[PDB]
C-alpha cells in the first residue's frame, strides 16, 4: 500500500516525504495531526494538514473543542480525515519550546496503538522542539501496531536513518 518505505523494525517503516502529499496519495485509514491541545492548527504539519484540507480540519476542530475542551498533552482524538485520510487521529505530543514535559511523549505514542496501521509524523519534532533522534526512539520503543512515518526535511531523514540503533 505505501511505497518507498525503508523498515526500521517489525512495524516501524521511515521515508522523506511529505506527509500531505502522502495522504493524498495512499488516503490511509489513518494519518496522524501534530496536534496541540486546541487543535488550533497554525504550523508544522498541522497548519500543513489543515491548509490541505481547505481549512475544513479546522473548522470541525473549532466545533470539537468547543463541545468537549482541550485534549491532554500526550493524548489525542479521532476526527475526520477530509480529503487526506478516513481518520484524522490528532496525538498531541509535548512541545519543548513551551516548557512541556518530553516524558509525556511516550504517552503521546501509545495513541497510535489504537490504530493498526498509521501514516505519521515524528512526534514532538520540528517546531514543538523535541530532539527527533529521540522522537523515533521513543516511536519504536512505544508503538507496536504498524506505522509509516514521513519526514518532510531530507536531512533530517538522512540524519534519523544512518544514526538508528
Ligand atoms: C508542504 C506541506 N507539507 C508539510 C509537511 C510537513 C511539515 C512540517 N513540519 C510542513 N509541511
Amino acid at each position: 500500500s505505501f511505497s518507498g518505505y525503508l523498515k526500521l523494525t517489525d512495524n516501524v517503516y521511515i521515508k522523506n516525504a511529505d506527509i500531505v502529499e502522502e495522504a493524498k496519495k495512499v488516503k490511509p485509514t489513518v494519518v496522524v495531526n501534530a496536534a496541540n491541545v486546541y487543535l488550533k492548527h497554525g504550523g508544522g504539519v498541522a497548519g500543513a494538514l489543515n491548509k490541505a484540507t481547505n481549512n475544513a480540519m479546522q473548522v470541525e476542530s473549532d466545533d470539537y473543542i468547543a463541545t468537549n475542551g482541550p485534549l491532554k498533552v500526550g493524548g489525542s482524538c479521532v476526527l475526520s480525515g477530509h480529503n487526506l485520510a478516513k481518520h484524522c487521529l490528532h496525538v498531541v505530543g509535548p512541545n519543548v519550546n513551551k516548557g512541556e514535559d518530553i516524558q509525556l511523549l511516550k504517552s503521546a505514542y501509545e495513541n497510535f496503538n489504537q490504530h493498526e496501521v498509521l501514516l505519521a509524523p515524528l512526534l514532538s519534532a520540528g517546531i514543538f522542539g523535541a530532539d527527533p533522534i529521540h522522537s523515533l526512539r521513543v516511536c519504536v520503543d512505544t508503538v507496536r501496531t504498524n506505522v509509516y512515518l514521513a519526514v518532510f526535511d531530507k536531512n533530517l531523514y538522512d540524519k534519523l536513518v544512518s544514526s538508528f540503533l
